[PDB]
């Protein structure tokens, strides 16, 4: 059972409708592209979803990230971090996300499957994506943060004109 | 009787614009007393559909959250709450409540003597979690030294639902909410200890204690 990520790069857990997740209690791995992924293999993910991802990312024991070498960064923040946000919290979350140190953008026009908005936060230059990624989760209307750094990449390929380089 | 405990305090409360307003029977003693306030303030934000029609039936304008960007109060109960003013909460609305709590400036927690407690955790924890994640968020949990229960029948106004987690003495909330609040699919744990009560009044057969 392998888990399958989604975007343009037995049987499977699938992370969009582009098994169930509850009839297993493990994961081999999980095959997915990012938004950017840094030198510690820390990711941003949910550009694209986000919820399906991390949650199935959570089970499996290894994580593959698959890219082009585009999204490889020094620092994590160029490309907007999404937040999933229950819809009454927007403006709480969004004034929060100031005092973080982050621009949030509503994306306008779109639900999650969960119902909810998301907040895209522009302008953040995240040198410690596991702090981050805690105060974000700290705030209450939070469902979840693209942030992938207290769990991240465990092996990335990197699709360069050369060929696939392997880091493990 | 507890109930007049917990109107003691709840009527206590009013010593405490627009109002944040809490949930379950203690707050809704909370609410007659905000009645006869009824011409004095210019409304409420309400954690729950229930409060809100209370608070509608007694004359109070409701606001939605999105309509302020700061509350001054916000006055609610507990199912328990320690020495560091640290509660559990969800037993009944838990995200919406802690939403609430996170933008008002005061949280003033209303409730009768049995919530006090030394360690948070004999009342179960509630864990609001996205469906799908419901036995991956349960497995966490365990190792977290808990014994989640699926509340069985029950949605959240969100539509997730609700382990209830058993078994644990919390010694440090914070850190128990911070590692249950890094768990993928948990939407909100009803532990507020990063955030917690600023005034706790308390029903007493001796009268209402105030804790600041
Ligand atoms: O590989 P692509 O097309 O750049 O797509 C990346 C996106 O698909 C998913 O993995 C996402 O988390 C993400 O945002
Ligand atoms: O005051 P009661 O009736 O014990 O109700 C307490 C409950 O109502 C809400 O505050 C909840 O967070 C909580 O579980």
């Amino acid at each position: 059972i392998v888990g399958v990520g989604t975007g343009s790069t037995e049987g499977a857990v699938s992370s969009s409708d582009a098994f169930d997740l509850n009839e297993v209690d493990s994961l081999g791995i999980y095959v997915d592209g990012a938004d950017e992924i840094n030198g510690h293999m820390q990711m941003i993910k949910g550009g694209g979803a986000l919820t399906r991802e991390k949650i199935i990312a959570s089970v499996a024991e290894k994580f593959i990230c698959i890219a082009d070498a585009s999204k490889q960064v020094d620092i994590l923040g160029k490309f907007p971090l999404p937040v999933e946000v229950i819809p009454m919290a927007r403006s709480a979350v969004a004034r929060q996300l100031v005092k973080l140190g982050g621009r949030p953008e509503y994306r306008q026009g779109v639900v999650t499957d969960n119902g909810n908005v998301i907040l895209d936060v522009h302008g953040m230059e995240i040198l410690d994506p596991i702090a981050m990624e805690n105060a974000i989760n700290a705030i209450p209307g939070v469902v979840t943060v693209g942030l992938f750094a207290n769990r991240g990449a465990d092996v990335a390929l990197i699709g360069t004109p050369d060929g696939v380089k392997t880091i493990v």
